């Protein structure tokens, strides 16, 4: 069940459906019989044997609402193989076509299905470290998978790449102290809801991320998104408190979530854009 390492001749990049900082995603074809999504990684981005590691323990990773890894070809360029999700990253689906017609009942189902997964995660007692909405994707009957966990532990600048991290998203004893725990997750899953809300706007508008680490190092936390309940402004201030150890769990985000409109906003109705 560990001979996942596949040789490069086994895979067909067919159309490549974006480039990253670190390498491309391509839809292809595996085994002449089985549509792929490929993430290549530029050599000197990540260790090969610290990633064949962190494989292992993230190949037993299995859950509905997480992304699966199918194989690796562990030679630099290193491909990541894992399933196809037609609709790509949640980012993206916000800002296109159909993020305009998305309301609040879609957004929280699809916030309930992230929390699902990482409840997952935290029972499992792993750690995500970069949970935003550029690394959740989404198939079809808006159905979200997180993605990317783990790998921001690996990851590293080559000679290229330096001359372009997710501060808006990181707790700040993460930012600062390198605390990364299922806690700092839980932070950054309120940034991924105030994403949701905004149907994919950047955090902190008209912040750079020096005044965004000064601001919430103070106390500032943001506001309550236009048209967004108060009642969900509130579970955002909860993931944000200072004390990690007061923040909700995802057990409790995710029933929360699943509840919502009926034991939390039973009174909501639909407005201009939620
Ligand atoms: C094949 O490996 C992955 C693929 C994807 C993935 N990303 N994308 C979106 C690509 N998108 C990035 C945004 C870009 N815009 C900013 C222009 C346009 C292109 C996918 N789409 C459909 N299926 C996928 N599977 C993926 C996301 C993550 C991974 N890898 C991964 O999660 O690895 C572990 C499972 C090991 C954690």
């Amino acid at each position: 069940k560990d001979a996942w390492e596949i040789p490069r001749e086994s895979l067909r990049l067919e159309v490549k459906l974006g480039q990253g900082c670190f390498g491309e995603v391509w839809m292809g074809t595996w085994n002449g019989t089985t549509r792929v999504a490929i993430k290549t990684l530029k050599p000197g981005t990540m260790s090969p044997e610290a990633f064949l590691q962190e494989a292992q323990v993230m190949k037993k990773l299995r859950h509905e609402k997480l992304v699966q890894l199918y194989a690796v070809v562990s030679e630099e360029p290193i491909y990541i193989v894992t399933e196809y999700m037609s609709k790509g990253s949640l980012l993206d689906f916000l800002k296109g076509e159909t993020g305009k017609y998305l309301r609040l009942p879609q957004l929280v189902d699809m916030a309930a299905q992230i929390a699902s997964g990482m409840a997952y995660v935290e029972r499992m007692n792993y750690v995500h470290r970069d949970l935003r909405a550029a690394n959740i994707l989404v198939g079809e009957n808006l159905v979200c998978k997180v993605a990317d966990f783990g790998l921001a532990r690996l990851i590293e600048d080559n000679e290229y790449t330096a001359r372009q991290f997710p501060i808006k998203w990181t707790a700040p004893e993460a930012a600062l102290y390198g605390r990364f725990t299922i806690k700092s997750d839980v932070w950054s899953f309120g940034i991924l809801l105030t994403e949701l809300t905004t149907k994919g706007r950047v955090p902190y508008p008209g912040m750079v991320n020096r005044e965004v680490l000064d601001q919430v190092e103070r106390g500032y936390r943001m506001p309550c998104p236009p048209e967004c309940p108060e009642s969900l402004h509130d579970l955002m201030c909860q993931c944000w408190r200072k004390e990690p150890e007061e923040r909700p769990t995802f057990e409790y985000l995710q029933a929360f979530l699943e509840d919502y409109f009926t034991s939390t906003e039973p009174q909501y109705q639909p407005g201009e854009n939620l």
